[PDB]
């Protein structure tokens, strides 16, 4: 059906992107310029309560001036007393996560071209003292130009120091650093993390610390226990281990990830086939 504002603009609901807790999504297409989002659709009733007011007001809040090309472009939003319309970028070719669910596994030049992406992406964040806290493959949008832009900034906080930040649970389990699993909160270093994860995730087939539950999950994240495939490269091992260490200061920057073998003495191609979506590159 359709959607519209304060000004009485229309725009036409395309085809349920997807739904997740608690928001629908879908292609929108403005009726007199054509000019196409995707739209979160938040019901009111979702977030009428104090905290769930407050996540949705951060994400736009923190969203509204975000500029960079690995950065969803968050467009504009309005509300009713229905509805909160949250507009951005439209990543023609979906997310990671539907990559994945695709591919399984990534060679590694494709991990090595959606990293890059990633942590120009992340830089950007952290330069602007933004932390993203929910950096998964469900996260980072693909465009027509096999462009990554990492979104989804309904877990993004502003960074603050490890005594004034929040030291809530919060984020995708099998993402998430132990440092946070330990109520430290998130720091930069929880998004590189996360990052660890994204890697591991994109050459082996799952997330690191999977397991049947999320307590064993969880011991496993603490205890930095995960197996590395025999198969994956020397490179990809050393920065996986470098990456994933308990202690979050004992962690590489982004600017140290990128000066590591795995990306200096790797090949990664100026672009991936739009095919690469759902096959073998
Ligand atoms: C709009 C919400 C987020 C998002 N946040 N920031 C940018 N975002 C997105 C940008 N582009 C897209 N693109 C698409 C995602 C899924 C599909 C897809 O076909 N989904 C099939 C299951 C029905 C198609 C997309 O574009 C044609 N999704 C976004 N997503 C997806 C998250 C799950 C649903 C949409």
């Amino acid at each position: 059906l359709i959607t519209d504002p304060r000004s009485g603009r229309t725009y036409l609901k395309g085809r349920l992107l997807g739904k997740g807790g608690f928001a629908r999504c879908y292609e929108a297409t403005d009726t007199e310029t054509g000019s196409a989002y995707a739209v979160k659709v938040i019901p009111q009733s979702r977030v009428a309560k104090p905290h769930q007011r407050e996540k949705i007001l951060n994400e736009i809040e923190l969203h509204r001036d975000l500029q960079h090309r690995h950065i969803v472009r968050f467009s504009h939003h309005f509300e009713d007393a229905d509805n909160i319309y949250i507009f951005l970028e439209l990543c023609s070719r979906k997310s990671l996560a539907h990559i994945w669910k695709a591919r399984h596994t990534l060679l590694e030049p494709e991990v090595r071209y959606y990293l890059r992406q990633i942590l120009s992406g992340l830089k950007y964040l952290h330069q602007r003292g933004i932390l993203h806290r929910d950096l998964k493959l469900g996260n980072f949008f693909i465009t027509e130009n096999m462009e990554l832009k990492v979104g989804d900034f309904g877990l993004a906080a502003r960074l603050e120091p490890p005594e004034q930040r929040k030291k809530t649970i919060c984020g995708t389990p099998n993402y998430v650093a132990p440092e946070v699993l330990l109520r430290q909160g998130h720091g930069p270093e929880a998004d590189v993390w996360s990052l660890g994860c994204v890697m591991y995730t994109l050459l082996c087939g799952s997330p690191p610390f999977e397991t049947a539950d999320l307590k064993e999950t969880y011991r496993c994240i603490k205890q930095v226990h995960y197996t590395l495939p025999a198969s994956l490269s020397l490179p990809a091992r050393q920065l996986l281990a470098a990456i994933l260490r308990a202690s979050p200061r004992d962690r590489p920057s982004i600017d140290q990830i990128l000066r590591h073998d795995f990306f200096t003495k790797g090949y990664t191609p100026d672009r991936l086939p739009i095919s690469s979506c759902v096959t073998v590159p």
